[PDB]
């Protein structure tokens, strides 16, 4: 198949006599397909910056094995030139030591694979307003990605509503460096929805969260661009682009 940079997948496989789904060394976990009870599901994500051109998994049944290959598509996304370029920053080591703090936490986090649906039906977007700055727009230095923007930005002014998109159970709820004020949700099979530059957080951390209610206030927090929502979505262990992958989502756990 073909799958754009920064997107996600839902792979369909045969239940019956199935082992397991890998990606060379890499087990990736699978699920159960809610309308058909033959169908089990797996997610596989591209990362946006460094893609491999090609990806093979391979599905090992009892009785057979049946590769899977993936050509990976550039896709249409924005993208600005820079003459400037990284210059590995010095910062403050106060900061330098709250970055790595903050760094390993997440990854403990973002590797806590939660074998269950945590979620009840669709994705909801968390506010009814419109996009101001999508997915995917890029920062290059000799047609060589440096940076991009991991999630997508709605319009809200400061104080403006927020409601958990599902359900699920909150993993952080606090001011980060980068993030601003944070929340982050787990609805099960490795999938998570972010909420950051909040000017204020509504819950707590292991609190089991639904659908639909509300999480906090918009604000500009660790923002530098003035008030907004930034809305992501990590799913298959990266950053995907959140409104396609709400779509795929959606096309099969709707209710
Ligand atoms: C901690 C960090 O690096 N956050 C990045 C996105 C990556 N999230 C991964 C994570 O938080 O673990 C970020 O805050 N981008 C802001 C929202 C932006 O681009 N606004 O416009
Ligand atoms: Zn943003």
């Amino acid at each position: 198949m073909e799958l754009i940079k920064g997107q996600a997948l839902f792979l369909e496989l045969d239940k019956k006599d199935f082992l397991s789904l890998k990606n060379n060394d890499k087990n990736i976990p699978t699920f159960a397909h809610p309308k058909n009870q033959e169908k089990i599901l797996a997610i596989f994500s591209l990362p946006y910056k460094n893609p491999p051109q090609n990806t093979k998994l391979i599905a090992f049944y009892k009785d057979k094995k049946e590769e899977i290959f993936i050509k990976t598509l550039e896709g249409n996304y924005k993208s600005e030139k820079l003459q400037v370029e990284n210059k590995k920053i010095f910062p403050p080591k106060t900061i330098q030591e709250r970055i790595a703090k903050e760094l390993k936490e997440a990854n403990a986090i973002y590797s806590s694979y939660t074998p269950k649906a945590l979620f009840n039906g669709a994705f909801n977007i968390p506010l009814n307003s419109f996009i101001t700055s999508d997915f995917g727009k890029a920062r290059t230095f000799n047609e060589k990605v440096a940076s991009y923007h991991s999630g997508t930005d709605f319009r809200a002014a400061t104080g403006t509503p927020i409601y958990a998109a599902n359900s699920g159970v909150v993993k952080i709820a606090k001011d980060r460096y980068f993030a601003g004020n944070s929340v982050v949700i787990d609805h099960g099979f490795g999938i998570y929805s972010q909420y950051y530059h909040l000017s204020k957080i509504d819950v707590k951390v292991g609190q089991k969260i639904k659908k639909g209610e509300l999480i906090g206030l918009s604000g500009a927090s660790g923002r530098v661009s003035g008030p907004a929502l930034h809305f992501g979505i990590l799913a298959g262990g990266k950053q995907v682009d959140p409104l396609d992958f709400v779509s795929k989502f959606n096309a099969i756990f709707q209710l």
